[PDB]
């Protein structure tokens, strides 16, 4: 895979961690915070030849102590699925 040009390692994850707290993670609030964090990067996340998506999820889950697939599962439970409000789709993994 190509090296993701977005520096996920050093981004600010507080929009997610402040709104999405466990162990009873609120599904709608968690999905919304994840979309708010990740939807600006659909261009890079949806580059299937890059490691952007796997890198992003690795840091979300590391910094927030979240189970892998949590946000993918929660958003797929929601009315909008993994769709960003501007129309693009976030990858599940
Ligand atoms: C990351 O952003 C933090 C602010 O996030 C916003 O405000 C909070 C209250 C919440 O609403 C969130 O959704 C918003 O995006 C910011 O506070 C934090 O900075 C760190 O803490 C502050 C108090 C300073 O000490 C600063 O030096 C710290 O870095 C941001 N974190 C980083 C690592 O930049």
């Amino acid at each position: 895979k190509k090296t993701c040009p977005v520096n996920f390692e050093f981004m600010n994850y507080t929009i997610i961690t402040s709104k999405c707290k466990g162990p009873k993670y609120p599904p709608k609030e968690c999905c919304g915070a994840f979309k708010d964090f990740a939807c600006p990067y659909t261009d890079q996340l949806n580059d299937l030849s890059s490691d952007c998506a796997t890198t992003m999820f690795s840091y979300i889950n590391l910094y927030g102590k979240y189970p892998p697939g949590l946000f993918a599962n929660q958003c797929k439970e929601g009315k909008e699925g993994l769709e960003c409000p501007a129309g693009s789709q976030l990858p599940p993994e």
